[PDB]
């Protein structure tokens, strides 16, 4: 569920962390239209593509099973639907870490009015 | 500052506070349009009409200056420019709390397309 992957984004990235990516971008959050705008933003066009090919349950509101090791994040349980969901939320956080050198304020609560362009093929 | 709305909203609602109320409706975020859902989205209307009212610095982008006194938030400083837009971000806080009992899951990260009516007037 949501509330899952936000205190999976503050144990990785340290206190502030669901301020800073709530919205960022034109893929940052639920959803999204038009093409990317730097190494960030691409993390969450390619988080949208994943929760796509999910069939027979929802990834807004159901609940999966993980536990952590000694900083290292693990998936787990019997369910093939829900640990679908819990391994798109694990590959995003690690894609935030990598590229926190060029994170850019100018594109921190950004709009939809600049994301008009002919949208880009998953 | 929009930085400073989320750190008080944390202060008053509790650490889930910020994924809660920054997306929501109609109006709990940026550019809003058509008709309020509920109570707690018509707090946020009310919000974006009191912003209008001021004429001579930025909501978005501008530092003020607050504190705390007996576990309740007291807005400060030199500039009444400034310190009118603390006010707005203060009463927006007290609506919240005050009509808890009444927030559904339903609204929470609600899309744009199922607001495409005429906007209600200020
Ligand atoms: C899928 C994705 O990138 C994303 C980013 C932030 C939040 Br909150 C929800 C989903
Ligand atoms: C004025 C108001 O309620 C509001 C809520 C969310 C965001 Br992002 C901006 C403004």
């Amino acid at each position: 569920s949501l509330w899952q992957f936000g205190k999976m984004i503050n144990y990785v990235m340290g206190e502030s962390g669901v301020l800073q990516y709530l919205s960022y971008g034109c893929y940052c959050g639920l959803g999204g239209q038009g093409q990317p705008t730097d190494a960030t933003d691409r993390c969450c066009f390619v988080h949208d593509c994943c929760y796509g090919k999910v069939t027979g349950c929802d990834p807004k509101i159901d609940s999966y099973t993980y536990s952590k090791k000694n900083g290292d994040v693990v998936c787990g349980g019997d369910d093939p639907c829900k640990k679908q969901i819990c391994e798109c939320d694990r590959v995003a956080t690690t894609c935030f870490r990598d590229n926190k050198d060029t994170y850019d304020i100018k594109y921190w609560f950004y709009g939809a009015k600049n994301c008009q362009e002919k949208s880009e093929p998953c």
